[PDB]
């Protein structure tokens, strides 16, 4: 009921009850919301409205206290002042981009670049909001009701007629009814059920919206310089395998908070783990947005770290399958890994936040919420995916507005940087340097002369959204009978459907650009399927070239990206 402004801090009764978050603004900013917006709903302790029996007037411009109540032009009081005068809404106690952000519906790119650009507290409101407007869209799909079940990894379903069909991909996770979580894969759908139940007909599915709860600490805490290492005690005795870092975990603890813009293979996780064994005594709690991200750090303390001192968190809804070798759930233990929406409420000497990249704003804030620090480490690279925004269908969301981690490292540039690719072959290195790191990923690697280039548009398929293109995936089973060495390669594309597809046709395992993002194949091949604005986005292209160590086929749609990869070509 009584709070303060979410733009100057001055505090207020007032309250926008016209905002979906219905954040507390000042008389001063309350007004210059309300005569600049479709929102005349103003909350106080009572909401502004005409007293007056039966009259529906709710706008403040058109309403006057009298006595000590309120009415409209039409039932005020002879002595009587209007709500809104001298730029201020009555209340106690007694903005351009505020607006933008209550009022925008978040289809646009210019939304997202402005929820990033705005004051710390507004971030914060624009995250809330954009949040809670994600969440009420997914009230408006149709219900899923089952009409039969064809085995264990099939069935048919009965859609809700009126609301839209959701996209069928492991992006949307259904939440079934309650028999757990569930996922499918395109008129044979396969089911991908959380729980092992036999899939019952008639029971039906819901996209499991929760409550958004409201931010409170910053997306990034105030910057703290220092003359020396704070709170942290370094080894002299730092093995050598970690003396490349030795510099750059000196600035760890000379910053309140650091960020590290590791491209491909640069050691992103050595430097995490390395961290550790240069401040031994301090207690670090890894935290990522994915369960493959904190299992990707798990896999690399299991190597350097005693296994006694970690433990990996795990929420009590368990949705997929994770890390299974550390103490589960022990809070206390000095190393901890856990995701982000796991995170308990502790403090840290160190907290490393890796994959800064699938970061929002709304994940910042709560690491800075739920952890209480004396240093904070941002890993990540805004050269490779983000996290995808679901009501973002106009323009395309540039990496300065990932999040604020990654507008620092697009602006200032990033505190440390890991200069050299230890993974991929020089083609692969000085393709993706020229595109996405201004020449600046040095190629640890030789050219493997195992990376080719085919210039083939050929037919693309739709099945909803997703493409499918059979002639690239023909292509590939033509240059597999002549190359059987990439029988082990990993089959990528930036389409499900046209896996879906290639999956069956050569065998080959199957992985998106975005579900590869942190992983590494030997042979990897790539078929863009599409030359769209999904196919041709630099940072999905940079994550489909660089997971190949030794090998990678690219059957390419784009004449500019075909002519960027600096690849043997190969006819046909
Ligand atoms: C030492 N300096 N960099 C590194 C690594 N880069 C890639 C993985 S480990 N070790
Ligand atoms: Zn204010
Ligand atoms: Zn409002
Ligand atoms: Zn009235």
């Amino acid at each position: 009921a009584v709070g303060a402004c979410v733009l100057c801090n001055s505090q207020t009764s007032l309250r926008c009850g016209a905002c979906i978050r219905r954040p507390f603004l000042c008389c001063k900013c309350c007004y210059d919301h309300v005569i600049s917006t479709s929102h005349k709903l103003v909350l106080s302790v009572n909401p502004y409205v005409c007293n007056a029996p039966g009259c529906d007037v709710t706008d403040v411009t058109q309403l006057y206290l009298g006595g000590m109540s309120y009415y409209c032009k039409s039932h005020k009081p002879p002595i009587s002042f209007p709500l809104c005068a001298n730029g201020q809404v009555f209340g106690l106690y007694k903005v351009t981009d505020f607006n933008a952000i209550a009022t925008c519906d978040w289809t646009n790119a210019g939304d997202y670049i402005l929820a990033n650009t705005c004051t710390e507290r507004l971030k914060l409101f624009a995250a809330e909001t954009l949040k809670a407007t994600e969440e009420t869209f997914k009230l408006s799909y149709g219900i899923a009701t089952v009409r039969e079940v064809l085995s264990d990894r099939e069935l048919h379903l009965s859609w809700e007629v009126g609301k839209p069909r959701p996209p069928l991909n492991r992006n949307y996770v259904f939440t079934g009814y309650q028999i757990g979580e569930y996922t499918f894969e395109k008129d044979a759908v396969v089911y991908r059920g959380t729980t092992t139940y036999k899939l019952n007909v008639g029971d039906y599915f819901v996209l499991t919206s929760h409550t958004v709860m409201p931010l409170s600490a910053p997306t990034l805490v105030p910057q703290e310089h220092y003359v020396r290492i704070t709170g942290l005690y370094p080894t002299l005795n730092i093995s050598d395998e970690f003396s490349s870092n030795v510099a750059n975990y000196q600035k760890v603890g000379m910053q309140k908070y650091s960020t590290l813009q590791g491209p491909p293979g640069t050691g992103k996780s050595h430097f995490a783990i390395g961290l550790a064994l240069y401040y031994p005594s301090a207690r670090i709690v890894y935290t990522a947005c994915s369960h493959a991200a904190v299992d990707a750090l798990c896999e690399k303390a299991l190597k350097y770290l005693p296994i006694d001192k970690c433990s990996r968190i795990i929420p009590a809804r368990a949705r997929v399958e994770c890390f299974d070798k550390f103490k589960v759930n022990s809070t206390l233990e000095q190393y901890v890994f856990c995701t982000v929406n796991a995170l308990p409420e502790t403090t840290a000497d160190i907290v490393v936040f890796d994959e800064i990249s699938m970061a929002t704003n709304y994940d910042l804030s709560v690491v800075n919420a739920r952890l209480r620090a004396k240093h904070y480490v941002y890993i990540g690279d805004p050269a490779q995916l983000p996290a995808p925004r679901t009501l973002l269908t106009k323009g395309t969301l540039e990496p300065e507005y990932f999040n604020s981690v990654c507008r620092l490292m697009k602006t200032i540039g990033p505190d440390m940087f890991l200069g050299t690719c230890r993974r991929c072959p020089a083609e692969i290195v000085d393709t993706v340097s020229a595109l996405v790191y201004d020449n600046k990923l040095k190629a640890h690697k030789d050219k493997s002369a195992q990376c080719f280039k085919m210039f083939y548009k050929g037919v693309i398929t739709h099945d909803v959204s997703s493409a499918i293109n059979r002639p690239q995936i023909g292509v590939v089973r033509e240059f597999l009978t002549r190359n059987p060495a990439w029988r082990k390669a990993v089959f990528i594309s930036p389409y499900n459907s046209q896996n879906a597809v290639a999956s069956k046709i050569l065998g080959l395992p199957t992985q998106t650009v975005d579900s590869s993002q942190g992983s590494e194949y030997d042979y990897v091949i790539f078929t863009q399927t599409t030359e769209t604005a999904h196919s041709c986005n630099v940072n999905r292209f940079n994550v489909a070239i660089t997971r190949a160590k030794v090998g990678i086929l690219c059957i390419m749609s784009d004449r500019d990206l075909y002519d960027k990869l600096q690849f043997t070509s190969l006819e046909i």
